[PDB]
């Protein structure tokens, strides 16, 4: 079944999904002197006060944050996007160590993380549509470096001890996501596709500049999770990240200067 491991790793994903060879892959290196600033960007707009959590999930190969996206109260928009794209859940990808676990790079950088939250174009009607269309789906990917706490991840933590392993799911409501941003909404923007299959070509990708810093502490509780289901020998949860692939035909734009 695909997961992070020698024998079902991302090196293996295309015998099961051929488009992981496709024309426009995810993660990417960011090359920051061939990125080319786009004036004709607008600042992104990130509606996060109405959001609602619902649950947090292990899903087997990430643990999930899951809102309400039946009307518009986490929304994004402006940006590289048309339209308005809903919040539907938060995942992060993390290392075993502290100089990996980033998918995108920047210059060939890897950061402790990536927090990727996951919005779907709201003129599509449901997720299920969404992933459908060349321009379905919005991922704010966000790099994660180890230095001081973020005290907005801390109820995060704190509640991972009881979605340990695959399948356990508990009640995460009242989170709101704006504790995990950064001060500076500066981006850089290429099309790619999902990094976990079905790697589906349908997504803008919107990579902060600007990374959050968390303490080791909190980073230490993410590589406590365990891939495998309660009963079944012990792998913990550790690089669940997917290698950059090849750039082909895209251009990477930045918002600034
Ligand atoms: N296996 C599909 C579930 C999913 C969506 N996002 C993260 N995980
Ligand atoms: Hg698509
Ligand atoms: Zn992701």
């Amino acid at each position: 079944h695909w997961g992070y491991g020698k024998h079902n790793g991302p090196e293996h994903w295309h015998k099961d999904f051929p488009i992981a060879k496709g024309e426009r892959q995810s993660p990417v290196d960011i090359d920051t002197h061939t990125a080319k600033y786009d004036p004709s960007l607008k600042p992104l707009s990130v509606s996060y006060d109405q959001a609602t959590s619902l649950r947090i999930l292990n899903n087997g190969h990430a643990f999930n944050v899951e809102f309400d996206d039946s009307q518009d109260k986490a929304v994004l928009k402006g940006g590289p996007l048309d339209g308005t794209y809903r919040l539907i859940q938060f995942h992060f990808h993390w290392g075993s160590l502290d100089g990996q676990g980033s998918e995108h790079t920047v210059d060939k950088k890897k950061y402790a993380a990536e927090l990727h939250l996951v919005h779907w174009n709201t003129k599509y009607g449901d997720f299920g549509k969404a992933v459908q269309q060349p321009d379905g789906l919005a991922v704010l990917g966000i790099f994660l470096k180890v230095g001081s706490a973020k005290p907005g991840l801390q109820k995060v933590v704190d509640v991972l001890d009881s979605i340990k392993t695959k399948g356990k799911s508990a009640d995460f409501t009242n989170f709101d996501p704006r504790g995990l941003l950064p001060e500076s909404l500066d981006y850089w923007t290429y099309p790619g596709s999902l990094t976990t299959p079905p790697l589906l070509e349908c997504v803008t990708w919107i990579v902060l500049k600007e990374p959050i810093s968390v303490s080791s502490e909190q980073v230490l509780k993410f590589r406590k999770l365990n891939f495998n289901g309660e009963g079944e020998p012990e792998e913990l949860m550790v690089d669940n990240w997917r290698p950059a692939q090849p750039l082909k035909n895209r251009q990477i734009k930045a918002s600034f200067k």
